[PDB]
C-alpha cells in the first residue's frame, strides 16, 4: 500500500472510520481517533507492543492525551513529531522525513476569496472569551475566566498541547513559601524583585516586576490547591537564595504544570480545539473587539464571536531567520525550541494596532547537549556541577548570568566545553537520570579514564577536581568567585556531558499594562484585546533569570482570565 488508509479498506469499510455521512467531526478529529482506539487501544496500551530499552514512540515525556493523528494520517504518508528535535530509530508505516513549513500571517492574505466567505457567514461559535495558545499561560487564562463565570473556548495551531512550556526543567520562581519554609530556607518577595531588577539591567517595567514577585507566592499556592507538586526548592543562576520550585527529587517542572493544568482543564469540560490557529482578531466600528477568524487544519476557515481574546502564543526563538535580524551574534545557532515557536502570534498581535518592545533582547541557554542537541538544565550546576574545557580546566563561576556563561563558553577550544559531576550530584536531581537515558552522559570509575574517552586531559581533569573539592571544604572559590558551594564530586563514578549554547527564550514582545490589557504605540489601551506569557515584553528586561519564566505565565496567565471575565 501507498498509505494507511489503502492499507485498512482492503478488509474494512469506509465508516469504520468515519461518522456516516463522511463528514470529518471537528479540527481534533475526535471521533476517527475514538475508532483507532476501539481496535488498536489506548496510547499505553499500543506502547506495551513498541518498548525499546532506551526509547518508546508511543510512551514519552509529552502530558496530555495525545491523538494517534498527530503522527498517523490516513489518505497521504506522514512525519513522526518526534522528529523534530530527536533523530532515534524508528519504523514507522508510511512514514516520510519531517519538514515544518508552516506559512506565516503575510502570505495567508492571499486566501482572500476564502476568508471573505467566512467573514460573510454566522460565526460558527458565540461566547464570552476566547484563549489563543495551550501553553502554561493559555491553559492558566482558560481556567481563571472559566472559574470566574465565563465560557470560554481554548485553541491551539499545534497537533499537541503545551507548546515550550511542557519541556521546563529547572524550576518555577517564588518567595515566601511554605515549601520554603519546610526546607529552612529565608526569602522574602522583595529580595526576589530586587534579584530580577539587577538580571535584567535594571531595563525591566518595574510596575510588571512588582506584580511577579508579589503574586508568586499565591501562584504556587494556587498550582499546589489543583493538585502540583512544588515541594523540591534548588538552586539556579542569579538568585541570593533556592528558590527554583519543581517535583520532589529534582524531577522536571514544566511536564508536570502542564499535565495538571490539562486535567483541570478536562475536569470543568472546557472546549479545548488542536489543529486551530488564530489568524486574525476582529474588531467594531469604535475599535473594541468583538471575535477572532481562525484556520482549522480539517473543517477550514470560520469566526467566533466574543468580547475578549487573549493572545497567550509564546516565543520566536525557533524562527532563526527573525532572531539574526534583531540580534546578528545569534545566526545559524540552534535553539531548544518546538517547531512551532516561531512569532506567528506577534504578527496577529500587531495587526489588531498592538505595540511591540524590547525585541532586540534575546537570550541564548549556555548549555545544550552537542550529541543529542536538546537543552541540559541550569540546575545540574546549581546542584553542584563544574565546568571544564579540553585542557581540563574550570574557566568560568558556573552560575554566573547567561550571557556571560555563553560567552565564556565559545571562548574555549572547540567553543564548547563539559559539564562534570559525581554519583552525589546524580542521586540529588533526578532529572540527570533523563540525560543518561538519552546516551550523552558517558561515566568511567576515574577522571582519568573520563579524559581518555571524551578527550579531555585527563591528568589536569584530575587535578581540578581535587582543588574545586578543597575550595568547597575551605568554603570559599578564590579561583573564580563562585557564590554557592552546595557539594564536593567524590562519590561513586564521574560524568561528563559535552555542551554549546542555542537560542532559548525572546525577551521582548506585545506591549502589556498591569491588567494584561494590550497598547498601542500611544500607549492607549485596545478594548477587550490581552496578553499573557513569553509573547509579552516589558516583564524581564534585557536578560530573564532561570525560573522566572514559569512564574510569570501562572501569575500574567491568571489575572489575563480573570481581567477578560470581568470585562466580559
Ligand atoms: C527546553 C526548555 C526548557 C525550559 N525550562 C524552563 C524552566 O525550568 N523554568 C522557566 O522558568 N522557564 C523555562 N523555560 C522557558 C519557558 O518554558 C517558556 O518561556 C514558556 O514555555 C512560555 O510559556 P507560554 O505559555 O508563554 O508559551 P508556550 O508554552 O510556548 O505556549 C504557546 C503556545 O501557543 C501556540 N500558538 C502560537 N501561535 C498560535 C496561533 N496563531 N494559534 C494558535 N496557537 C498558537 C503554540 O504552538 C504553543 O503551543 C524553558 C524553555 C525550554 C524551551
Ligand atoms: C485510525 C486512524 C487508525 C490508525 C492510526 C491505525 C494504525 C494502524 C497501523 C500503523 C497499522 C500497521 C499497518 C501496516 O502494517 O502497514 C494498522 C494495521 C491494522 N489495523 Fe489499524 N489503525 C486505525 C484504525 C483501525 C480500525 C478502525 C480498525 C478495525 C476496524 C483497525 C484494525 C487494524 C488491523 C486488524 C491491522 C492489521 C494488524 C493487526 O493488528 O492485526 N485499525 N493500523
Ligand atoms: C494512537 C493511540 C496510536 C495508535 C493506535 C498507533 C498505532 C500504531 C501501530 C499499530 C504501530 C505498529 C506496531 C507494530 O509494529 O506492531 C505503530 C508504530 C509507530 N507509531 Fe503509532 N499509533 C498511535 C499514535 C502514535 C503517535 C502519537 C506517534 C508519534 C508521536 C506514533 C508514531 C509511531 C512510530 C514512530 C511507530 C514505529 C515504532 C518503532 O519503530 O519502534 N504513533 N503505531
Ligand atoms: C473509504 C474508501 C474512505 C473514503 C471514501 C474516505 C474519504 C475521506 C475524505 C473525502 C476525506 C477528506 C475530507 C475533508 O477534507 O473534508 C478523508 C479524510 C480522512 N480519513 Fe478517510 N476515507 C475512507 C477510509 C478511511 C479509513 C479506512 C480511515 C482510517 C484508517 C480514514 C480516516 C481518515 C482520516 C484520519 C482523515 C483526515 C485526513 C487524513 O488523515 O488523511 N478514512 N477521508
Ligand atoms: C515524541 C513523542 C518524543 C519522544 C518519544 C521523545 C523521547 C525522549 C526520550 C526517550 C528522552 C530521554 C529521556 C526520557 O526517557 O524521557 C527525551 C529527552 C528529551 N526530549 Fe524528547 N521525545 C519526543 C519529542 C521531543 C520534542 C519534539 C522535543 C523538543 C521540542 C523534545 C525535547 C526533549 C528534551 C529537552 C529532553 C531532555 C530530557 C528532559 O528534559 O526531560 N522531545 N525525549
Ligand atoms: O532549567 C533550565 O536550564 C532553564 C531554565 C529557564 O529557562 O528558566
Ligand atoms: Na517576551
Amino acid at each position: 500500500a501507498d498509505n494507511l488508509a489503502e492499507f485498512h479498506v482492503q478488509n474494512q469499510e469506509c465508516d469504520s472510520c468515519h461518522t456516516p455521512d463522511g463528514e470529518l467531526s471537528n479540527d481534533s478529529l475526535t471521533y476517527e481517533n475514538t475508532q483507532c482506539v476501539s481496535c488498536h487501544g489506548t496510547l499505553a496500551e499500543v506502547a506495551e507492543t513498541t518498548k525499546h530499552e532506551h526509547y518508546n514512540a508511543h510512551a514519552s515525556h509529552f502530558p496530555g492525551e495525545v491523538a494517534c493523528t498527530s503522527c498517523h494520517s490516513a489518505h497521504e504518508k506522514s512525519m513522526v513529531y518526534c522528529d523534530s528535535c530527536h533523530s532515534f530509530d524508528f519504523n514507522m508505516p508510511y512514514a516520510k522525513k519531517w519538514l515544518r513549513d508552516e506559512p506565516t500571517i503575510a502570505e495567508l492574505a492571499k486566501d482572500k476569496s476564502e476568508r471573505q466567505a467566512a467573514l460573510a457567514s454566522a460565526p460558527h461559535d458565540t461566547v464570552d472569551v476566547v484563549v489563543v495558545g495551550s501553553g502554561g499561560a493559555g491553559f492558566s487564562a482558560a481556567i481563571s475566566a472559566t472559574d470566574s463565570g465565563a465560557k470560554v473556548i481554548l485553541i491551539e495551531k499545534e497537533p499537541v498541547i503545551g507548546g515550550n512550556a511542557k519541556l521546563a526543567a529547572g524550576g518555577m520562581n517564588a518567595a515566601w513559601t511554605d515549601q520554603q519554609k519546610a526546607k529552612k530556607i529565608t526569602d522574602s518577595p522583595e529580595l526576589m524583585f530586587e534579584d530580577t531588577m539587577k538580571g535584567g539591567q535594571n531595563i525591566n517595567d518595574p510596575a510588571l516586576v512588582k506584580v511577579l514577585s508579589s503574586h508568586s507566592k499565591d501562584s504556587v499556592d494556587w498550582m499546589t490547591a489543583m493538585g502540583a507538586d512544588l515541594t523540591d526548592v534548588g538552586m539556579m543562576g542569579g538568585a541570593s537564595v533556592n528558590r527554583a520550585h519543581r517535583p520532589t527529587g529534582g524531577a522536571g517542572v514544566g511536564a508536570h504544570v502542564v499535565q495538571v493544568l490539562y486535567d483541570n482543564a478536562v475536569k470543568r469540560n472546557i472546549d479545548l480545539r488542536m489543529n486551530t490557529r488564530g489568524i486574525e482578531v476582529l474588531k467594531d466600528d469604535k475599535g473594541t473587539v468583538k471575535g477572532i477568524l481562525v484556520k482549522g487544519m480539517y473543517k477550514g476557515y470560520y469566526w467566533v464571536k466574543a468580547d475578549a481574546v487573549i493572545l497567550a502564543t509564546g516565543g520566536f526563538a525557533k524562527n532563526n531567520e527573525r532572531v539574526a535580524k534583531l540580534d546578528p551574534s545569534l545566526k545559524g545557532f540552534i535553539s531548544t525550541n518546538q517547531p512551532g515557536a516561531v512569532g506567528d502570534g506577534l504578527d496577529v498581535a500587531e495587526n489588531a494596532g498592538g505595540a511591540l518592545k524590547d525585541m532586540q533582547y534575546i537570550q541564548a541557554h549556555p548549555t545544550l547537549s552537542v550529541k543529542g542537541g536538546v537543552m541540559v538544565t541550569d540546575a545540574v550546576r546549581g546542584n553542584g556541577a563544574i565546568l571544564v574545557n579540553r585542557e581540563g580546566k574550570r574557566f568560568v563561576n558556573e552560575i554566573t548570568t547567561r550571557d556571560k556563561a555563553s560567552a565564556a563558553i565559545l571562548a574555549q577550544t572547540g567553543k564548547s566545553a563539559y559539564l562534570i559531576f559525581d554519583d552525589s550530584v546524580r542521586k540529588s536531581l533526578s532529572k540527570i537520570d533523563k540525560y543518561i537515558g538519552l546516551g550523552v552522559a558517558p561515566t568511567a570509575d576515574s577522571l582519568v579514564k573520563l579524559g581518555k574517552m571524551e578527550g579531555i586531559d585527563g591528568k589536569a581533569l584530575t587535578e581540578t577536581v581535587a582543588r574545586y573539592n578543597s575550595l568547597v571544604s575551605s568554603g570559599k572559590d578564590t579561583d573564580f568567585e563562585r557564590p554557592n558551594l552546595p557539594r564536593a564530586l567524590n562519590e561513586g563514578n564521574y560524568y561528563a556531558i559535552e555542551v554549546t549554547p542555542g537560542v532559548h527564550h525572546t525577551m521582548g514582545g506585545v506591549m502589556i499594562d498591569t491588567k494584561a490589557e494590550v497598547m498601542n504605540a500611544k500607549k492607549q489601551v485596545i478594548p477587550g484585546l490581552y496578553g499573557a506569557g513569553e509573547v509579552t515584553g516589558g516583564v524581564h528586561g534585557a536578560n530573564r533569570l532561570g525560573g522566572n519564566a514559569i512564574s510569570d505565565i501562572i501569575t500574567f496567565g491568571r489575572l489575563a482570565g480573570e481581567e477578560a471575565a470581568k470585562y466580559s
